[PDB]
RNA sequence: GCUCGUGUCGUGAGAUGUUGGGUUAAGUCCCGCAACGAGCGCAACCCUUGUUCACUGUUGCCAGCACGUUAUGGUGGGGAC
């Protein structure tokens, strides 16, 4: 969308990148100016790329829409979850584990187990008595499953697209996504790869708000598409 | 301790899980983790021993009561031990 063009980007500081020490060579075209070691995003083609990502997410929600918001960095832990819960869009925030996208059967088994336990554990703790170190360990297992699984509850089948923040940390997600052929949209700074991302959105990924405004705008896009789905049906 | 399902890595045998840090009598748990799970083992359920309560009182027991061959709770009786 408009997102007041480059004004919001410049005020927030998206133009920041990484220094010369580590760099992905596929960024040769993507160079504005060498300012104080930190690489500078031109932020001009960024508008076009975010517009293209917006168009693709509109098309995905037109065909029905299922975006998996994957995130692990401390700069996005407290940002991804709130917007994903607001839009009602599936998300993972703590320890994206090997599988899920490929271990569909096991993850669905754990989804069913979590669904049944979230009721039976509460019924047992609130009703009939139970001894210690058994109810306690079941509650602890519930807590661990809740910590390691958030918005993954609601998915009937394989998703439609995945939104990635800090692909360097969440590398395995893109490998699974490319193996199973799902659209990928990711935040990439000057050290990431365009070959493994179809709809690439360059920009900083080291600040809390730097990923927060992008996740907020894509959440607004998802909410608008979900509203339009009422007429689309 | 030994393995499996699925995933993943490798052309392949195979690997990962099951490595690492901490802990435990224990692959016992915890933390992190391309692993996510499960199974047989460990543990627990069983028997016995250590404390205690209720119930029952003979062929067991005898605190309070009455005699007993002198004598043996032998006796009527007693639920205390």
């Amino acid at each position: 969308m408009a997102v007041v063009t480059t004004r919001q980007l410049l005020e927030s500081g998206v133009h920041f990148g990484h220094q010369t020490r580590r760099w992905n060579p596929k960024m040769k075209r993507f160079i504005f100016t060498e300012r104080n070691g930190i690489y500078i995003i031109d932020l001009h083609q960024s508008l076009t790329y975010i517009d293209k990502a917006y168009a693709f997410v509109k098309e995905t929600v037109a065909k029905g829409g299922q975006i998996l918001f994957v995130g692990t960095k401390k700069q996005a832990q407290e940002s991804i979850v709130e917007q994903a819960t607001r839009v009602g869009m599936p998300y993972v925030n703590q320890r994206w584990l090997g599988g899920m996208l490929t271990n569909f059967q096991t993850i669905s088994k754990r989804i069913a187990r979590l669904k049944e336990l979230e009721a039976m554990d509460f019924d047992k703790v609130s009703g009939s008595g139970l001894t210690k170190k058994e109810l306690l360990m079941l509650s602890r297992e519930k807590d661990k499953l809740e910590k390691d699984l958030g918005g993954i509850r609601d998915m009937p089948k394989v998703p439609q697209a995945v939104w990635v923040v800090d692909t360097k940390k969440e590398h395995l997600a893109i490998d699974e996504a490319r193996k199973l052929k799902i659209p990928v949209v990711a935040i990439l700074d000057t050290n990431c790869d365009p070959d493994e991302v179809d709809y690439a959105i360059p920009g900083n990924d080291d600040a809390i708000r730097s990923v927060s405004l992008l996740t907020r705008i894509i959440a607004d896009a998802a909410a608008e598409g979900l509203m339009a789905r009422s007429a689309g049906k």
